């Protein structure tokens, strides 16, 4: 039987017996998605140059903002583009608190390199009035979590206490069709990603893990290397094909690059409900309770036994 | 004033004060493009999953059909291929097209930017159209390019008269001219190549690699960028600066990337953006090929990082 | 702020606190309506004439296949189906459909107008859904409305909150809340039927027309409009006020247009807008069908013009 | 072999040996009539709505077919339903034609989704002196092409030149044009008759007559049916596709018609007698009216051949 988005979500919403807020949530939030996939692929960019006689992370933030806030089910927003929490106000607030990252990769995306939309959902805790508190729940508490890749086509990626599920969008009709059921990582993967550039930076273990993927101790084959530079890119390819994804602390940066909230923990949720797994080098991403809605966390995420490599020669170094 | 393709082309043409055949090609090739976006984008496949109850192969086919009934060519290679594809005699133009129709869609299950790349000949010989028409030097390509079918799709054209962009607007299904005679940063700050291959490379590479890893003048080192799909690296090499490789190893002793419809058509790109395209040994726009699927080694971009290169690459003969 | 088709019938199913069997029937009947849409604008029509070398059928096996998997119902009546479907019991719900899913497909050549018309009743049996299960009088309807595939495509939804209307904006395949809580002018300035068949009209209805034409109080005539598609002359009749007629003749005592999937659908529009739908003799709400495909006498619009039709017709015995 | 416009003006072009302006100038508009399309269809209307938290239809229109023509540089005077003064084409931008146009025919009723069309004629300019309003006061005759855009259930363009009319359907998924209907011709004979009969009152005669006659066929055979959607574009291509009279007919409240000749009534003309039909003001014919405002209005009665001599022979009876 054909799904899609909204009906799979209407399911699972209709055999836990839920009040529907969660659905209503991620519909508004499936329609912000292909309003940004349109604006990414460039709709209406020939009135920009003149047919007749806003930019994207902006329109991005916006779309999504908007749509959360008009759901009717979310109190606390924390956006990439924000300084502060956005607190809904309190005619529209319902039950649930939204990470989200409207526009990864956009630096590059003048050489329209894949870019994505990273988004986690957590369940206010307390009855107190909603702060900027409210978001510092550590990953393990999230509710669902996934993201939305504008790559040669737009794909949504949903992961919930089900497993992860893939929905492709078809842009024909403005629908987002299941098109992966329960998707589960590879035990072990065939490639790594980080960006080599930085290698005189790199971190004692860093740099060992690294030169036994291109030269193995064994007879096995050396690993290929690809790094797309767009996180979305380069996880999604790591939950399709497996293997290992890097962005590491190093001593410049003690607590990596990537932000906790809307980057690491959505794709470490995402990793953990594939059989993947997230790791800081010291902890599991999922376990590391924020103090700041921006802090950074170092991340090491993919296919099990890479992980579980990567994680050996990280002990060797301590 | 707005700008489409192809206005552009028949501008072009009209100045030159050309036959059209060209111009029946490109718009041929454009309205291919078109379609192969989308179906990248994947319109159509909630039909495919039951709503009421291949790719490469499908783009091979539309550029083949879209350039045989354009009248404008005879001879067509193809990725797809194994043998060049001789146009019936009702339908012969001047023009040998040599193409890959959907390059990277090995990976293409990842959602990963994929790509068309095209390179256009006028027939040299008044032999009979045959295989061996496709034989020519990048050198005497008349128009080359590719489209990106990206974050959004754009074509990018070369001919004597530059490099330029043109984004497809998916409301309308319209080309529009959006950087006009593009030229390439002077020196850039991103390195692009596979660096799973380490073990293989040749030390000039090694070598090449690790000053910008470990820059001997204390400047800041290169970032890394490597998609794995040539079109997506090269476009950012384009509008970025920076370099590109794909050198020989074990595996591929002769390189891996195809030289009629990958390596000539970005070189010659390349080239007209004021960046420049070598094998090691020799421009590849130099290389005379002699079998119309052989591969070739290329490291192309900024024009500084090549020069570079080159430099160390003389250094271990 | 807002609002979508999808996240307004949810808050309507909400606020009402059903089990939500309704709301997955209304999404999947406008995710077939999206894709009536994209083939009724001719999306793909390139790949049937050989770009790389049934509409009224694909409607109702869209609209079918979507209804059957939603779970939502358990008897499907169609124009394109002589016999009512009934759902396999896996897959039963408490739902009986009724619908026309390209009405005025018959005159698609021209490209005029169609549409998508759909009643929704709830089963009267507690087991061994049937055809009778169909066959209710229109005042049992819980939702009905239709979609118009015009210059631009509208979804028009009406149940006891009154009716609502919403665009389809196609660059993101969602329709967009346009038009809330609308109500028909209580007055119009249209007559819209087919005076071809004059010769055969009932001397009421000829009446009517020549009151229209000539008023006896020196108003300013009608205007006439017929485009001959039921949903697009029965939208702008919504939407501008006025009447619209497809009355009994001699021949043709009961009409030709068909109860349960046309008449009903656009009188409980009507009547939820303020308006009214009338056979002549009873309301069409309140006929009782016998057969699923019969035929019933139809005049709808704004309540004056009805009541003077009515008038007319009384006086004619 | 498919074929799509833009390869089919090109390889009509190259058979004439032409210098490729016509060509050009086809392809502007048929860029406009795209952009028109994706408008018209409400591309994008989510953002008027607060998606993220600006024109009406008819000036933009407008202002896609005025910019294209512009910088197509094949133009040098243009006449619009929506300017009151011809536009001279600023020199550095001219070219040779003259085109007429009504960017969004039928758009007083587009609130109720009805369908709407653009209308376009092109004429070479005949003077050599400066171009002026006066290079567009051409008879329908000296039309070099013609046709319109129908945004209906889907959007189709009808392009007439003297190689005959053919119908290219626009296919949104890719933007292109499809040819789908190759020369054109009109029935000899319909069955559908289109006018406003709710303006009966103020009839002429001979159009009473003419309509009595279609109810009640003097030999009891069966009648026409009746259509009439109200917007032109919509009503004159289903008389092409269907056969039959269309009628937008002189009376004494308005001796002239209401439908404009050089952007409505010549162009539908011309498209109309490509196709073996015929198109008459009741006096003459439409193409053959010289005329001096270029929004001077004329009657129209167009169709199948023989039901535009019958609705003359009784225009003849009542002299
Ligand atoms: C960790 O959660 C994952 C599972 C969940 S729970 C929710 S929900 O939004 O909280 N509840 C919800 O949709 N209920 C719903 C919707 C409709 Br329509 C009808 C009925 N029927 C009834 N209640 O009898 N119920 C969504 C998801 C995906
Ligand atoms: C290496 O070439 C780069 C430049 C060229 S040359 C050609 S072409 O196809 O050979 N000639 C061509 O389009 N002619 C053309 C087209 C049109 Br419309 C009108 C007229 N007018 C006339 N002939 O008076 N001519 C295309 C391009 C891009
Ligand atoms: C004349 O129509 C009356 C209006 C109605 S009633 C229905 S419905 O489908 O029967 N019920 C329904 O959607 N319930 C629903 C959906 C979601 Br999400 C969450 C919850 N929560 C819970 N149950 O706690 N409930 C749809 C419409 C438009
Ligand atoms: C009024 O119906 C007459 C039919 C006509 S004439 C024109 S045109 O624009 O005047 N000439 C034109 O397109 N020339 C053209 C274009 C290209 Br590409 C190549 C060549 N080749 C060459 N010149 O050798 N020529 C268009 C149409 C449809």
């Amino acid at each position: 039987d054909v799904n899609t988005l909204t009906r799979f979500v209407m399911e699972e919403g209709r055999k836990a017996r839920g009040t529907g807020e969660l659905t209503q949530l991620l519909n508004s939030l499936c329609t912000a998605v292909k309003a940004i996939s349109s604006a990414v692929r460039k709709a209406g960019i020939a009135h920009l140059y003149g047919i007749a006689g806003k930019k994207l992370d902006v329109l991005s933030n916006d779309l999504v903002m908007n749509m959360l806030k008009s759901s009717f089910a979310t109190c606390v927003l924390v956006s990439e583009e924000d300084k502060h929490a956005i607190i809904v106000e309190p005619e529209k607030r319902g039950k649930y608190v939204v990470c989200f990252d409207p526009l990864d990769g956009s630096s590059n995306i003048d050489c329209l390199v894949s870019v994505g939309t990273i988004f986690g959902i957590y369940r206010k805790k307390s009855t107190d009035e909603p702060s900027e508190k409210d978001a510092l729940q550590p990953g393990r508490n999230l509710v669902a979590a996934g993201y939305a890749l504008y790559g040669s086509a737009t794909m949504l990626v949903l992961a919930m206490d089900c497993g992860v599920n893939c929905f492709m969008l078809d842009p024909a009709i403005g629908e987002f069709i299941l098109v992966d059921k329960d998707v589960k990582i590879k035990k072990k993967g065939k490639i790594y990603s980080l960006n080599e550039g930085y290698a005189k930076d790199f971190d004692p273990a860093v740099t060992e893990y690294i030169q036994r993927k291109k030269f193995p101790p064994d007879n096995s084959a050396p690993y290929g290397a690809r790094y797309v530079g767009s996180m979305v890119a380069d996880v999604h390819r790591t939950l399709v094909y497996g293997g290992i994804f890097l962005y590491p602390a190093n001593k410049k940066s003690p607590n990596g690059k990537l932000r906790l909230l809307y980057e690491c923990n959505p794709m470490a949720y995402v990793m953990e409900k594939a059989g993947g797994m997230a790791t800081t080098g010291k902890e599991a991403v999922l376990d590391v309770i924020p103090t700041d809605i921006h802090q950074r966390a170092p991340v090491i995420l993919g296919s099990p036994d890479d992980v579980l490599e990567f994680l050996k020669v990280y002990e060797k170094h301590s």
